[PDB]
């Protein structure tokens, strides 16, 4: 199955508000806006993967798995 | 901790070879290669990250965790 998508998307979505809520700084910001519409068009995903969205974000899992492991 | 820095340098490196493999499509890829520089300067990661670099990569990780959860 296509996890990517969901990856992609759901760091999307993360990374949308946490854009608007200003986490990174001006620049890294800006650039973070770019990559986010560069991974919609690189994975081929859209907000048709919103209808599929999973629970909770995945960066959230991120948080639990990627930091303990 | 910044695991938010191993998040994005991880996805770096694996669609690094992925993108390199030609996973995704001409268009695609070229989009993520743009992603994968915008990603790097969003969270104001480097290549020091891959000195502090997890045993596996994160996306594996990924296909595990939020495959199945």
């Amino acid at each position: 199955m296509d996890n990517k998508k969901r990856l992609a998307y759901a760091i999307i979505q993360f990374l949308h508000d946490q854009l608007r809520h200003g986490g990174l700084s001006s620049d890294a910001q800006e650039s973070l806006e770019v990559a986010i519409q560069c991974l919609e068009t690189a994975f081929g995903v859209t907000v048709e993967d919103s209808d599929l969205a999973l629970p909770q974000t995945l960066p959230e899992i991120f948080e639990a798995a990627a930091t303990g492991k």
